[PDB]
């Protein structure tokens, strides 16, 4: 029964059986209780601070051909761009001026910068007294080492799907094995490390989602980024169904319940498939938000999926917008860099 699954979740009985049932039950009352539980756990372990990570999507050049992604190399129906290192550093500075305490640098897997240009940029941004998070994809261990030495604090490398067969089909250049090795390497080098998956991928099952939850729990990641699959018309998956918002929200809720002291964003994809989706997600276990800080004319060209929010807004709109969001939610902005604050328990 729903009540019994909740009781088992409250007792930390995180068995594969309990998780599958949580994700399988479609009862409104159960879902609402699950969301309330995650919301409460969030409040108790990580408080009311919502940490703002200003994201600069500095290049849409990619060497990989992931079947879901609008930046995949086979997509010829996309103007490619690269911000200069000077543009990136000064764009970060403007975010810092606007109060950002973390700068996230995200890109396609664009060889041009790797590794030295990134290292240079990271060094300049670290001078500003903020955290630096990288989200640049899979690279050799030596690049990750150089970036850590340059002062990067965190690395986001969503695991996408913990089903290796699905993973290899959707990401034909690589493998789940590679992805995991990258994540373990990032952990070994001392990064705060972020994983996470998409929900509603073509061919992905509820059991797969359970496996994603158990994977996250096993590796105790510092951040977990979860969003629905959103089909992109210039990709092989154009005609596939989008991920379900409620199911994805349950995955966020259960991630909070499983990893109570983790950092969990309300992802842009959540706000894209449902108006006000991020705000809902922040009330169901999330404690991080990532306003778009990519400038025009480039912001509109970073089209991982269609309809992306923030694209029509002015260059500087998104930080103020999320500060308003945080206040209207009755929440507080992050005071510090919002690094993981581990609560050791049993
Ligand atoms: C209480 C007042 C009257 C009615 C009018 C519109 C209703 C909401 C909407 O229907 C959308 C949504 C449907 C879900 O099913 C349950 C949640 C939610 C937010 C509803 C809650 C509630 O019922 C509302 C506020
Ligand atoms: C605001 C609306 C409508 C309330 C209403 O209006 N009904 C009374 C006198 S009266 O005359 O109105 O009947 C209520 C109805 C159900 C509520 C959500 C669920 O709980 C699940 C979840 C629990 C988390 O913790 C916080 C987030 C979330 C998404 C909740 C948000 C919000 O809270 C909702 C949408
Ligand atoms: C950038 C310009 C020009 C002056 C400037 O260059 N100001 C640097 C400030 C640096 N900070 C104090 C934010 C660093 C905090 C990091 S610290 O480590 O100290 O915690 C200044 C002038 C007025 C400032 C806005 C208003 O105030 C209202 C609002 C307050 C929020 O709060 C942050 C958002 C917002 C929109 C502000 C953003 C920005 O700021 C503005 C535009
Ligand atoms: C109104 C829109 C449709 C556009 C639909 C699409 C997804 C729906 C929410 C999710 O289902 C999660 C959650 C379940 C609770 O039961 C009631 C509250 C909440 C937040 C739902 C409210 C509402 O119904 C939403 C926003
Ligand atoms: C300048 C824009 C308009 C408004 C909208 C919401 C306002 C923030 C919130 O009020 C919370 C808090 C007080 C301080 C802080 C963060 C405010 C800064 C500024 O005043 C904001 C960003
Ligand atoms: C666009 S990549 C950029 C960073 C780096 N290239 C990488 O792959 O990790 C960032 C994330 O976007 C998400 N993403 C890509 N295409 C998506 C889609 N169609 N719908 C939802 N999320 C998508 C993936 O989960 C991916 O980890
Ligand atoms: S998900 Fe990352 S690696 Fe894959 S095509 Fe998109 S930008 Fe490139
Ligand atoms: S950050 Fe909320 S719409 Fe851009
Ligand atoms: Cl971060
Ligand atoms: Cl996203
Ligand atoms: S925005
Ligand atoms: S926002």
């Amino acid at each position: 029964t729903g009540r019994e699954i909740l009781e088992k979740l409250e007792r930390r009985e995180f068995t594969r059986e309990v998780l599958k049932e949580a994700l399988s039950i479609n009862d409104r009352g159960f879902n609402e209780a699950l969301f309330k539980l995650a919301d409460e756990i969030r409040r108790k372990y990580v408080g009311d601070e919502v940490h703002i990570r200003a994201i600069i999507e500095f290049s849409n050049v990619c060497r990989k051909n992931c079947l879901y992604c609008g930046l995949r190399r086979d997509n010829k129906n996309l103007k490619r761009y690269r911000m200069t290192p000077e543009e990136i550093v000064e764009r970060a500075r403007l975010a810092v001026q606007f109060g950002a305490k973390t700068i996230v640098l995200q890109s396609g897997e664009d060889p041009y910068x790797m590794p030295d240009v990134i290292s240079d940029i990271v060094k300049e941004i670290k001078k500003m007294g903020v955290a630096v998070t990288l989200s640049l994809g899979e690279w050799p261990r030596e690049y990750y080492e150089k970036w850590k030495e340059a002062g990067a604090d965190r690395y986001l490398l969503r695991h996408e799907t913990a089903n290796p067969v699905l993973h290899r089909k959707l990401r034909p250049d690589t493998s789940f094995e590679n992805r995991l090795n990258c994540l373990l390497t990032l952990k070994e080098l001392g990064y705060e490390t972020g994983a996470g998956s998409m929900v509603g991928l073509p061919g992905q099952t509820i059991d797969d989602l359970v496996d994603d939850l158990l994977f996250l729990k096993e590796h105790d990641f510092d951040m977990v980024g979860i969003g629905p699959f959103i089909p992109h018309p210039d990709t092989p998956l154009a005609n596939e169904k989008k991920g379900d918002f409620t199911l994805t929200l349950k995955m966020v809720a259960l991630t909070r319940i499983l990893l109570p002291d983790s950092n969990i964003p309300a992802t842009t994809a959540m706000g894209t498939i449902v108006p006000g989706g991020r705000e809902i997600t922040l009330r169901c276990g999330a404690n991080v938000i990532m306003p778009n800080w990519t400038p025009s004319p480039y912001r509109q060209l970073y089209q991982l999926y269609p309809g992306k929010i923030c694209v029509f807004e002015k260059d500087t709109a998104c930080i103020p917008c999320v500060m308003k969001m945080i206040e209207l939610l009755g929440r507080k902005p992050g005071r510090d860099w919002g690094g993981r604050k581990r609560v050791f328990e049993t």
